[PDB]
């Protein structure tokens, strides 16, 4: 019922923390969580820097899922990569430009993929 | 200090639906919104239908607020556009993809500007 | 897989009491939250008489819209005034549980998607 | 402006008193939900004997996250242990209402955007 709590969690946020990490500096950005499971997807740019920050340190923690002080929410740490699969990317594509979407596509996207370790339900 | 409850709504809220009319026919979808005041925008393409249906018909109306049967929620009629100032269109364009933004433009992308005539704050 | 498809929507809207129905009024939409009951597909909710409209039956209904992360159904279909009493009052036993004691409209479906 | 700028930041700070906390070990991000008191600009933030971590002062605060229509600071900056014990007591008092009886984390910012 642990990974039913993570998933109803997962299914009701799409808005979370994304922290990545810059030699030894840490970057902490809000930014859109897409799930298939327990796997997180997030788009981004080619010359982002999150984008070189993954390729160089696969280790991040995202924070997702916390709306008061009472809400349930996650931390997971995972190892993220970009994602090769690319009817997983067009997928991605089209359910992030839905509200505009028309057929094009856009040569510098690209997805994080993150694949959790780790997963505990804080605050619950 | 209804401007200021119907501003409070909005700011809480992007997700809402539109309805707009071809010929006789209603049609309802959910989108994002973004507002500048109580003026609201949301993104397009050139050839969706719903761009089609709003040239063609202006009249359309936004229910947006509602998270449960609790929720005060917003009634909005108003009158629809294609935003021609290329600076919020850009800007718009800035904050919709600004996950992976990275200068890119989009020749397909279009704003749908709403003007409200009537705003009504329901379930209050 | 008619028969999945069938049993995805039957799905949401056992899972969904209210859902927004969406009408046209000459040149005008109209937009509202609503409270659904129904039999298979076709769909019943409850709602001056110095007043009249001129009747358009198209009408959008979207059920089953609960989180960003929710599967729902989009729906295109006709609306008319229920008039079977033994129907209304089967709505009103199940929209009016304490009172002791109302027009309903039925849509009958034409088109249904289920968006994600 | 940087005195409107100022004064924005304050605003947000005095508004909010829970922002994430994100920090290295390593070469591995951590991050957490801290309540933060500030005085100005400098934040504080309250939190085994038998283990000791190589300590990395880099840290990245987001404070003011409430909507998605929300201006947010984020905050780059030093976090050391404050020892100052009528510090920490007037940090007690704020954050320990009902209790009648503990490291704080001082953060010193070198870097402020906000951001929406």
């Amino acid at each position: 019922e642990l990974e039913d709590k993570i998933l109803a969690i997962l299914e009701q946020h799409q808005v979370g923390v994304l922290t990545s990490v810059q030699g030894d500096f840490p970057h902490a950005r809000y930014m859109t969580f897409l799930h298939d499971g327990l796997t997180l997807y997030t788009p981004s740019g080619k010359e982002l820097p999150k984008t070189e920050e993954v390729r160089r340190n696969p280790h991040v923690c995202v924070l997702i899922g916390y709306d008061s002080p009472g809400s349930a929410f996650l931390e997971i740490n995972g190892l993220a990569s970009l994602e090769e699969d690319e009817s997983i990317k067009e997928r991605i594509w089209e359910n992030i430009s839905k509200d505009w979407f028309q057929g094009e596509d856009s040569p510098s996207f690209v997805v994080i993929k993150i694949v959790p370790e780790q997963i505990r339900i804080l605050n619950s």
